[PDB]
C-alpha cells in the first residue's frame, strides 16, 4: 500500500524522506536545481491546513524513485518549513490547470 498517492503515482514515507533531505539540504546552502529553481517556496494559495507552521518549500518527488537533479519536475512535490518538517504532498494531478491537490 502507499502512504502517498498522487494521481498514479505511489509513494512511501522513505521516497519522501529521500526528497525532502536533499531539497533542505540545498535550502540550507542557499542553492537550487532546475529552470524552476527548486527548492522554492510555497505560497499556499490552496489554503491547505497544514500541521505545521509557515514559511513553505517544495520539492519535485518523482515516481522514477531517483531525487530531482534538474528537468522536468513531474506533477508532485513534498511540501517541507523552516524546521525541516513534512508539510505534506501535494500534486497537479487532478487538479485544473497549474492547482494542486492532496495526495492522498
Ligand atoms: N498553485 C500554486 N502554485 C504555487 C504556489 N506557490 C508557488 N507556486 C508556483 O507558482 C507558479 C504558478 O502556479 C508555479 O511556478 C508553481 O510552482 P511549481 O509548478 O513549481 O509547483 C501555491 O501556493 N500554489
Ligand atoms: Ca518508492
Amino acid at each position: 500500500a502507499c502512504d502517498y498517492t498522487c494521481g498514479s503515482n505511489c509513494y512511501s514515507s522513505s521516497d519522501v524522506s529521500t526528497a525532502q533531505a536533499a531539497a533542505y539540504k540545498l535550502h540550507e546552502d542557499g542553492e537550487t536545481v532546475g529552470s524552476n529553481s527548486y527548492p522554492h517556496k510555497y505560497n499556499n494559495y490552496e489554503g491547505f491546513d497544514f500541521s505545521v507552521s509557515s514559511p513553505y518549500y517544495e520539492w519535485p518527488i518523482l515516481s522514477s524513485g531517483d531525487v530531482y537533479s534538474g528537468g522536468s519536475p513531474g506533477a508532485d512535490r513534498v511540501v517541507f518549513n523552516e524546521n525541516n518538517q513534512l508539510a505534506g504532498v501535494i500534486t497537479h494531478t487532478g487538479a485544473s490547470g497549474n492547482n494542486f491537490v492532496e495526495c492522498t
